[PDB]
């Protein structure tokens, strides 16, 4: 769905509000290959501490299902660059898989990861976002075995997110194990959410078969701190994890 070489900026919608995550959005795709719009949720339990406090505020300042495709909506009006919308399976269940994707092909999403989707539902899942023109992402962690990320290669059609709760300040061997692991198997593209916070990581990944690096913890930490401030320290953060 990128480019290789491919910076991923990951930010959560609604953090602080709506229309700042459109801002900063469209403040970070000269530096973009692709985004990724996190929808806000009760039980984050599969996210890292950092983007776990995006969600807790982002409900906060009074957050709804439907504010995150206005912020693509908008977003569209000036880019074409792929966007990924995440979100735990509960908000899709509830709203209904089907009407949720249509709704969000309608807003301008390209493909969609659910971080929790249960494999009981993940056949009829993936054949719903492909009627609905909607790539899927899958995810994988450390502990995801061979044989699951040769499962995972095959339903999708988007890439496959390679993560690791374990944080960092360096990019821990689980999950370098778990990058050259999947090169060696995914005939998809690969982007990872390894948490990665300095330019020698970046250049590491890239380097070590990451057709993409995705950048959200080292941008949600800033924007819980300059909140709609947070446009300038984002770009420079950006432009330091690139060296320029």
């Amino acid at each position: 769905m990128f480019k290789d070489g491919s910076l991923i900026p990951y930010l959560t919608a609604g953090d602080p509000n709506k229309q700042s995550t459109l801002n900063f959005l469209l403040a970070l795709d000269e530096y973009a290959g692709a985004i990724e719009l996190g929808i806000p949720f009760s039980d984050p339990i599969a996210d890292g501490k950092t983007i776990q406090e995006s969600h807790y505020r982002a409900l906060k300042n009074g957050f709804k299902l439907r504010e995150a495709f206005w912020i693509v909506k908008e977003f569209r009006r000036h880019s074409s660059t792929p966007i990924v919308l995440m979100t735990y399976y509960n908000p899709i269940y509830r709203a209904g898989v089907r009407n949720f994707l249509a709704e969000a092909k309608a807003s301008g999403v390209d493909g969609i990861l659910v971080v929790d989707l249960p494999v009981f539902h993940a056949k009829e899942f993936t054949e719903i976002a492909r009627e609905e023109g909607i790539k899927t992402v899958f995810l994988a962690a450390p502990n995801t075995p061979d044989e699951r990320l040769k499962v995972i290669d095959d339903m999708t059609t988007g890439f496959v997110y390679l993560v690791s709760l374990y944080g960092t300040e360096e990019i821990p061997k689980t999950a370098y194990d778990l990058l050259r692991r999947a090169k060696r198997i995914c005939r998809n593209k690969v982007a990872v959410g390894f948490g990665v916070s300095k330019r020698e990581h970046v250049v590491s990944l890239l380097k070590e078969g990451a057709n993409g690096v995705v950048v959200g913890s080292a941008l949600v930490k800033i924007i819980g701190e300059k909140g709609r401030e947070a446009t300038e320290f984002l770009k420079k953060k950006v432009e330091e994890l690139l060296g320029i």
